[PDB]
């Protein structure tokens, strides 16, 4: 976990080595000071807050003895961007003059430009011509001046009292640290990556990734071949296996050496790349184990024809080559997390265990069958029962070969395989004490490993089907509720269809939760992108600043309306401007069509001007699958009143397509025709309606 | 579950035994009264509220007959801290004089000091010289005085009327209870631990813990050896087993005895340590069972050579030694909770059941094989089939020994093992009716136990992988959302990287939930520790009291910002002071660097002075992995206005590094150079811009 980060301050403070620095801007008139340091504030007496936003020429610290020639030099060097180091008397808060040495070194940028200046400071007050302005005593002023040069008097020039005429080297010693700032100028105020130290290969590189698989394949091959070779009485009539063994040893030794020069993930951190402790970590962790596993003890003895005693006993222990599984033990944490890879690992270890146990079974049978000097055939042993069953039984003149190795290995593997899988055909079965003990052990191991496999498979299935079961349960609950509360089909069908359709599109994701997971800036940018369709299109938003745009994108809400669904029923309070972005809607007023809205149109009421709620005067109905972007009145009013400059143009530029509060008046053709027909066929006691007419006239007046 | 608690009040009220006491302070002038009692208030007529904060010399209760000599005695004893008991006439609310006896006994402290006084009270009005001030009648006053001495007239001195001249012992009887207060003075007002009663060993001690494992090992050994010994016709040719059996019996009897003197966890409480019922609990729970299991019935009969009839029948029942599993039945609740220990327990019980069933199988075979007086060999039995298969078949001259016990036991164990593991090689198989019935039983038991093992393994795997599956599901949901809503890669990469990185560091812990779980004081202290980095460092907080410090630590929030993430975009409302504690940030104004912030710097606006919101005038961008401590404006204003004294120094001491509301003005070198170049190359109808200039001048005026 590493990101491209600007390492300006860290590198500069590490490389300063008990010095002081002030950063200045390079592209502004008079070069305002952009940063100061604790050492600078301590030496000058000026606080960082009161020294910020000051000219980098340090004119704020000038006085009587400052030289116009020095002013010219600093100005010309600043305007020329050249490395230089001056010494000029400077003035602190109390105006008391003290000698001073300076050095200026601007730093470039990755885009081939100069952005930041850097002026360093040094004190030579105790090692220059003594100058005083107003002090109680000359020696007192000298002591005061000397008390400020602790950095110079320290280990930087601690050998000065022990020697004489050291001024010829004190300046060089002081400037040596300052000249190192070019090393910290290498990032050049840019997103410099964490470059690795030389002769170290990152462990997430392509080469390392493709090497790990080869090392795993080779360790698998050696784990398979070692017990077979050690137990099945195989001969060395085939030389090429020795050559392949030698190449295997070479590859493993090369990997062992390469494990020194490779970064590793630190348990107490994230990434460690320090060669002074990487090698120590590897050596203390696994180097001894891998080296002892990676040496062919018998190879040298066989090549040199050593004595058949202690040397042969040492050589015969090549079973120790099996512990090469340290590589797999290391690697298994890379892919142990996957649900579906643990099953493959378990199947592979099942097969490997089957091979090992079959090899042990042959070893037991071969140790058992003969009776050594007793010359008894021991017809009890399975290795004789199989020789009788399969054909070519034993005979003597020396004893015959009986079964061949090719069939013997397959038979042993079949027996171990049936024992592990717990099928148990039993045509080959243990018969003596040692075989029976081994049988008890093998049944126990097989039962446990089978339990592990079954557990893993059940976990995979359950974690696969949990989500579908949850969805089905929710649907069943909704159906049961709707059946219980006697809701008719005309609404039940719509509810079930809406639930099914919304699940089909939204899948198992919650937009609110996804938004809340991310931080604030990510939330802002995601919302701005989601409402880009309205923002870029509608002309009323073309004069929006970043802050108001984000504050509006936070509140804008997207609503999907299916055809047939009403949005604003007649008489409902209207409190939300809504921009149509897709599909089309219509407005119905007194069971008639009075306007039709399409893409890029907004309908509602002018909230910031009306400042009151009104009843909706017409119904709005969906026609096609539309997308709406509604915004509540309160949030819009708050944002608009916060951004007065934005409002002064928003009010002028936003014109509503249809205003819901206002309603139109009109007459019907059928109504006027009926009125004319009635008039074609055309009160003294009408006191109540006379009073009604008088009241209506008074109200209209 | 016991904690170090001060048992002052509980012990003193238990030991008072129907008396009264008033606690007084020992390190304050005039010794204000720190606590009173119901008995004291009832007898004196003064309420606790109106008697608190009064001199411990009881001068508030003095009157005419109080003696200056008694005042001198009480003062000198109080200043000398000495045990003493006086009697002096005291005055109640109605001023009526009544005789009184007092005793003062200060109590020390664990730090070798005196902190609390203790003055006891007693009434001797009815047993002293009668004194009256103003009463209706002498006998009436006598009755009134006698009516107040019920505590003395009770069982404390109930034998006084039955005897004469009892005043010589009444004082001793009254003082005996008061003198016991030294026992309650033992805690000395300190965190006294709940010391155990003598001759009782706590059951969570090291000795008990290390003894439990030994008793479990020995019960396992006896459970393994008992059925083998009882069934396999083993002989006593090896004496040492009898000695080991004797030592086993001694150890178990010692454990049985030791179970009397050991505290046990009470089901209806937490810890019970009362010896008068601990022994009863053990006896009613398991003592009879353990004692009957822990006696070698046959040992005494064998040693004494008892008759081979009823005594031998009694002795032959040593199978009853098997019920020693009561210890494991008790103990299994200690380690039943662990998920990974139930598997080991199940494997052990599997092995033990296998051994038991193999022993039963041998018993059945040996009972079956021979036909008793019929002399029939019964070639059907497995114990003859095995003797034919393995070699050395039976022969007669008496009948031959056939197979040896060493092979017979292994064969029986192998048969039971295959039956239980459900492998079923079948080279040894039941052949008669009894064997077939036992086979049906053994298959059923094996199937059920195998089911239990598989269930346990599946539960372990699922509970191991649930968390990883949940994390993967959440990541997949976020990826699916981002794919659905067409967000570009430039934002998708950042979102996915943020989620992965935040999970990597935070693991599966929610800071808000962890905070909410704990109580209020723990929450406050945890928050104070979490913000210690700012609190101890920033000088503006060096004058903070406990209440304001906690009220600020409750609202301070920690924010981790990755490099490249913006915090305050230009034009956004600024409402939060934020202290930088690690890394470094920069402020960008008009695409330029104007200030740089490091460790121990704060940027925002002076809320308590401005009392209004302002638009941010510059962008702030992260450079390195930084930690921010932001605080909202409302909470800070509320706390500051609550703590006026704290505010009067906070405003003076807090100086902002960069003020976002304030914005600096400047010119660019390129801009001024271009302006000069344009000027080097250098209106009557300009009425609109003349009007613009006039309006600008009017606005500036």
């Amino acid at each position: 976990l590493v990101a491209p980060q600007n390492t300006f301050l860290e590198n500069i403070v590490r490389r300063s080595n008990d010095t002081n620095f002030v950063l200045g801007n390079a592209q502004i008139v008079d070069w305002p000071i952009v940063y100061s340091n604790d050492g600078f504030c301590k030496l000058s007496g000026y606080h960082r807050a009161e020294v910020m936003q000051k000219s980098s020429a340090c004119s704020f610290m000038y006085g009587e003895l400052t030289d116009k020639d020095t002013v010219e030099k600093v100005r010309q060097t600043f305007e020329n961007y050249e490395m230089n180091s001056f010494e000029i008397l400077m003035y602190k808060k109390n105006r008391t003059p003290v000698w001073f040495f300076v050095k200026i070194a601007p730093i470039r940028n990755e885009q081939d430009k100069v952005v930041l200046f850097l002026c360093t400071f040094s004190d030579i007050t105790a090692f220059k011509q003594p100058i005083e302005d107003d002090s109680c005593k000359g020696w007192g002023k000298f002591a005061r001046l000397t008390r400020a040069l602790t950095s110079s008097r320290g280990v930087l020039q601690q050998l000065a009292p022990s020697v004489q005429k050291g001024e010829n080297v004190h300046k060089h010693s002081r400037l040596a640290e300052v000249l190192q700032l070019g090393s910290d100028i290498l990032p050049q105020y840019k997103q410099e990556a964490p470059k690795t130290p030389p002769h170290i290969i990152l462990h997430y590189c392509v080469f390392k990734t493709t090497w790990d698989w080869i090392i795993l394949i080779l360790t698998f091959y050696t784990a398979i071949l070692v017990p077979y070779n050690v137990s099945f009485k195989t001969r060395q009539n085939n030389v090429a296996w020795l050559v392949v063994d030698s190449i295997v040893d070479v590859i493993f030794l090369v990997d062992i050496v390469l494990n020194f020069h490779t970064t590793f993930v630190g348990p107490a951190g994230e990434v460690i790349s320090d060669p002074k402790l990487i090698r120590m970590n590897y050596l203390k962790t696994w180097f001894v184990i891998d080296l002892l596993s990676c040496l062919p003890y018998d190879v040298i003895n066989a090549f040199e024809n050593v004595d058949e005693g202690i040397s042969s006993l040492f050589s015969s222990l090549k079973v120790v080559r099996l512990l090469r599984l340290g590589r797999v033990a290391r690697k298994l944490d890379h892919y142990i997390e996957y649900g579906a890879a643990v099953l493959v690992l378990l199947v592979c270890v099942f097969g490997l265990a089957a091979h090992w146990m079959a090899c042990i079974w042959y070893s037991i049978g071969d140790y058992e069958i003969f009776d050594e000097d007793t010359k008894t055939i021991r017809n009890n042993s399975w290795l004789y029962q199989l020789a009788l069953d399969i054909g070519t039984p034993y005979q003597f003149n020396k004893w015959e070969g009986g079964p061949s190795k090719n069939s013997v290995y397959i038979s042993s593997l079949y027996f171990t395989m049936t024992s592990l899988t717990s099928v148990g055909f039993g045509n080959i079965a243990p018969s003596t004490d040692i075989e029976k003990i081994f049988a008890v052990a093998i049944m126990m191991i097989g039962s446990l490993l089978y339990a592990t496999i079954f557990g893993n498979v059940t976990t995979i299935f359950q974690q696969m089907y949990a989500n579908t079961n949850r969805y089905h349960e929710m649907l069943n609950s909704v159906r049961d509720f709707l059946k219980l509360y006697q809701v008719p089909k005309g609404l039940s069908e719509r509810v079930m269809d809406y639930i099914v359709s919304t699940w089909s599109m939204s899948r198992g994701i919650d937009t609110e939760k996804v938004l809340q997971i991310c931080p604030k800036d990510m939330r802002a940018d995601i919302c701005v992108h989601l409402n880009r369709k309205v923002f870029k299109e509608h002309p009323a938003f073309r004069l929006a600043s970043d802050g108001c745009l984000r504050a509006l994108a936070m509140e804008f809400q997207t609503v999907h309306c299916a055809p047939g669904d009403l949005i604003y029923h007649a008489g409902e309070s209207v409190d939300s401007l809504c921009f149509v972005v897709s599909g089309s809607l219509e407005v119905i007023q007194d069971d008639e069509v009075v306007a039709i809205l399409g893409k890029g149109d907004v309908f509602g009421d002018v909230f910031w001007k009306e400042a009151t709620l009104a009843q909706s005067c017409a119904n709005v109905r969906a026609l096609t699958y539309c997308d709406l972007h509604v915004i509540k009145r309160d949030a819009l009013q708050k944002v608009l009143e916060f951004y007065t400059a934005f409002s002064h143009s928003f009010s002028r530029n936003l014109i509503l397509t249809y205003n819901l509060r206002k309603r139109i008046v009109f007459r019907k053709i059928s109504d006027v025709k009926r009125e004319e027909e009635e008039r074609m066929k055309r009160l003294p006691p009408d006191h109540p309606v006379r009073r009604l007419f008088q009241r209506f006239r008074q109200q209209k007046e």
